[PDB]
């Protein structure tokens, strides 16, 4: 295991995959530069790979968008690298814990560097509820436009350069830990 | 099997046709570039060939359009390269499963590459539904204008630079899932 | 410990970590540069590491803002740098000392240097009684503006160069031993 020559090796989370293949999933551009440029040093190919978080997010709305469409899906949380918490809906799904077991290996078959991915069923009645609690919590209105597949929220106000981050910054998490379609979010503008 | 000269080899959907034939059906413009210019380095002529998706997508509506024109298709779905799954309508298709057992064999006469071509019989029922739910999803209107073998949606209003991409988006992967002719999309400009 | 070869080595709170790794947690930028310099020069690596106060605040609101989202908590009391007081919500919390005893694994889990953490529930009454006797001692008006998961203080007024100070100097500290976001703090201003 790495079994490389691109020194520093801070902080690689680099770990073999199911078909015997060292990813290198770092948290860090410097920590995947370090490693990618290496590849082609040492003849570290094939086996020596080089991946992220990004693509693996990418790969989320290509490839578990369409296996199980009708599973509602949060996102891959991270939390635990080696075996990340597959967050789901808690009535909006569609598979059950018996069929949740296979959901895994194709979780795993985007990310198998990882030993596992863990999968949950967390609440959808909380998923609106961190919505609709965040932004208020963040002093802000919201809207319940019912879209397919969940409630739009329009926030009403030409926020400013600050108040306007407040929910920015909030929905940049949400859609990483709740789903990005679950609620959709908007600012509407004026005056 | 490749048996080219054209490293690198990254990504080559290289296999065997149906007389003896390797094509190369990457999914990418540099790797097939690699195993086209590589052709006359080595003399890899007749045997070797390089083919693509886009290709085969307009065979679908030249060979595919006119071999069975009454059946309802929607699209060779490249889930599985090895075997696409060929969604059919349910209701608007004419080829029952004892005739589908040819056009398989016809589905290889255009990607003869491919192992075989799987073909299944799709909800012409949620085609329209996605496109009725997808549109209202992306907070979209759209009107119901019937013409021969479908539906065309008209989407009301000047939408502008992203409004008016929530159609474009979502109308690029549907025709290549749900055929292309069951609903035509359009979308009204005005004020 | 300690065993460095960047002296001055005045004021540095050099301990090791949970598996074995000195850490500087020195109060003074001067004094964790020494020591972060000298890293290098010594091959004073691996073992040897140098952090800070700013850093672990960040932590509190990065993991443990989400590992017991419902525990509200305040701060990390530095008042023992070797076992910092972690003040609760008397009232507001969710983790009983049963579960508390776990939590102080994972506060060293975010403070490895230090022999432990310890946990206090402190009232939220008082929270709220600072927040509103403070101001009153800064001689300052505040309104009572509830969120979600606290009260929203706005103190009306267009205050001057110094009176503005009064509450920026006074919630300077809150927010490090009250929590940031029991009482959201905000000055209105006005003619």
């Amino acid at each position: 295991l790495d079994s490389l020559l691109g020194q520093e090796k801070e902080r690689f989370q680099v770990l073999p995959g199911r078909d015997k293949m060292l990813y290198v999933a770092a948290q860090n551009e410097r920590d995947t530069l370090w490693a990618r440029q290496v590849l082609a040093r040492g003849d570290y190919d094939k086996n020596a790979r080089v991946i992220n978080e990004n693509e693996e997010n990418k790969r989320i709305s290509i490839w578990l968008d369409t296996y199980y469409p009708q599973l509602a899906y949060y996102r891959i949380h991270f939390d635990e690298p080696r075996k990340p918490v597959f967050w789901l809906s808690r009535q909006r799904n569609t598979m059950s814990k018996k069929e949740l077991e296979v959901l895994s290996q194709k979780l795993r078959a985007l990310m198998p560097y990882a030993d596992s991915v863990n999968i949950t069923l967390m609440d959808d009645v909380t998923a609106a509820g961190q919505a609709e609690a965040g932004l208020k919590q963040q002093a802000l209105p919201y809207s319940r436009r019912n879209h397919k597949g969940g409630v739009t929220f329009v926030i009403q106000g030409a926020l400013d350069d600050v108040e306007i981050l407040r929910a920015r910054q909030f929905v940049d998490s949400y859609y990483r830990t709740w789903g990005g379609r679950y609620v959709q979010f908007a600012i509407e503008l004026k005056d």
